């Protein structure tokens, strides 16, 4: 796909993808409902993490499988901008649970289809 990290209108352009299609994207994304399960979970976000797209499906990102982005500066931020409606929110943030730290750039945005919202992820 041509899509770049960060693009204005990101949200417009991902409502179109299908698993295999967000699987063709430059960087990592996921998408999660509003209390944070993994609806869908693309290749290049499992390239960075070394978690398989497939598996981690349905379990939930900030209880059971990002321990380390249960914090005030990451799950924090997701669910006031849940609750607001109006997600949109980039910062860097390390990834250690279990894995080598890895710093990346994070951006999250609410999605257009309902009760979804989207985790776009970058190495820095
Ligand atoms: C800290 O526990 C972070 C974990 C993590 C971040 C992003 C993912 O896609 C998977 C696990």
């Amino acid at each position: 796909e041509h899509v770049a990290f960060g693009s204005e209108d990101i949200e417009n352009t991902l409502a179109k993808m299908d698993d295999g299609q967000l699987d063709g994207l430059a960087f990592g994304a996921i998408q999660l409902d509003g209390d944070g399960n993994i609806l869908q979970y693309n290749a290049a976000e499992g390239d960075i993490t070394g978690r398989d797209p497939k598996q981690v499906i349905g379990k939930n990102f900030f209880k059971d499988v990002a321990p380390c982005t249960d914090s005030p500066e990451f799950y924090g931020k997701f669910k006031e901008g849940v609750a607001s409606g109006n997600l949109n929110t980039m910062f860097e943030y390390t990834f250690d649970y279990q894995q080598t730290p890895t710093k990346v750039k994070v951006h999250m945005k609410k999605a257009l289809s309902g009760d979804s919202y989207w985790v776009f992820v970058k190495r820095v």
